[PDB]
């Protein structure tokens, strides 16, 4: 198994109010479900990414990443967010994480296409 | 079957020398491996991720992201990227993004953890 | 006088504990002074940037920036951050921030040439 | 007098067709104009900056990055763009960067205030 896959795998909530839901595999597989509290989304969404299953033992956190495509059977923003990030484990657990929002835009509207941000992930609230 | 799935579906180069292939699912599936021309990194990583299946008509291009963590048998870079962009087809079809790198770190340095970036591919060199 | 150039005017402090020093000008400048807590850094150095000197009324924040080149008389990082990001009014008075810090590189390592991150500072701490 | 203060001092050009004049300082200082061929722009806007007037000599670019705050007397985007990147000298002359462009927002919608990018300019088109 991996380091941190027990640490991973479950519920964490955003800073605002949004709900993600993963599965860590042995292997480094990230699988699961995001919803977001805020923008052109409702209810679930598909999520798949990448962890590092043997990090580093030096008090390191733990490096991550995944991907949603804001297309379900509810809706479609025709947009797709990435969180780049590490899993930092304790007490106090969280995954701390910057992402990249692309919607899909003509060539001219190129250059505003991509939003960036930052979420701080938590196993409560 | 997803609208450019059959266009994103392949291999694909950057601007670095680096090699993208992917197969796109019909739900909205990315699926692959990606090999870096640089950085601490050798031979193929897997990778996942995601797109709009269904997008805008209009000429806007399809969102995508997908994440690599940099751990395969040869090497561990304690790390993962996630791309963010769109692809845009035709006769020079690109997919273009934007990127974030993040490292494990302590949390004493974890406000130098994210690189950021933009690769550009296309179908040739 | 800016709408809000009494506001941003004064010293702030960061998440991190670094000191950022500044006189908002009626025309839209910022000068002063940046000490960081973490980094390649020594002491105080120049800072210089831009802020919307007539801001929307609704309630929303107000855009702003600047630069620091990280030399001064005691070292030289080879490198500049850049803050973007938005000062919110009131009795909980904070400029939200997202920053890119790039450092001179060969042309071989430019890939990685650039960190990113975001800082809150509030008048207090 | 700075390291490359003649080079960066002068004209420059974007992918998107952008004019950036700019004035390097001794000291390290950036002064000038910029005009944006896209946007919520027009004519020319204040910028100023900071640049490493000590650069290393091991064939590494020069750190560099400047602020807009595109308000001017004929409009007002209520936004702010920092770029952060390199200058590297030579027949081909670059300034290589990433931008953040922050809106004035309301705090329900902060997630979606910033903009990335990035620009490439050079000495001719």
């Amino acid at each position: 198994m991996g380091r941190d896959e027990a640490g991973i795998t479950g519920t964490w909530y955003n800073q605002l109010g949004s709900t993600f839901i993963v599965t860590a595999g042995a292997d480094g597989a990230l699988t699961g479900t995001y919803e977001s509290a805020v923008g052109a989304a409702e209810s679930r969404y598909v999520l798949t990414g990448r962890y590092d299953s043997a990090p580093a033992t030096d008090g390191s956190g733990t490096a991550l990443g995944w991907t949603v495509a804001w297309k379900n059977n509810y809706r479609n923003a025709h947009s797709a967010t990435t969180w780049s990030g590490q899993y930092v484990g304790g007490a106090e657990a969280r995954i701390n994480t910057q992402w990249l929002l692309t919607s899909g835009t003509t060539e001219a509207n190129a250059w505003k296409s991509t939003l960036v941000g930052h979420d701080t992930f938590t196993k409560v609230k």
